[PDB]
């Protein structure tokens, strides 16, 4: 994963790869435990906080169709279990970013 858009590395929009492209995580998707796992995965420690609407601007492209549904004590995000996003697509604007320790 990494953060991006942010004035330091640990905060920022959430993206994340799969395959070749990158894909944004929608705010109704994206737990604090998921979260905590993101930031504990990229040395930043621990969640402080999710930020909702886009706070660090709206992404563009693909945007996560399931969600990561993490216990909390995950090592990487790849290793949650997932399931798929409630019914329909979110837009860019409501991407969602974390501030880390």
């Amino acid at each position: 994963p990494r953060l991006v858009g942010g004035d330091i590395p640990c905060s920022g929009r959430v993206e994340v790869q799969h395959g070749d492209t990158w894909g944004t995580v929608c705010d109704s998707d994206f737990s604090l435990e998921a979260a905590s796992v993101l930031c504990r995965e990229l040395q930043c420690g621990t969640v402080v906080s999710l930020l909702g609407g886009a706070h660090f601007g709206e992404g563009s492209g693909q945007i996560w169709a399931e969600e990561f549904q993490c216990e909390g004590h995950e090592s990487h995000l790849s290793l949650c279990p997932v399931a798929p996003r409630p019914d329909g697509t979110c837009s860019h604007s409501r991407d969602v970013g974390v501030v880390c320790s």
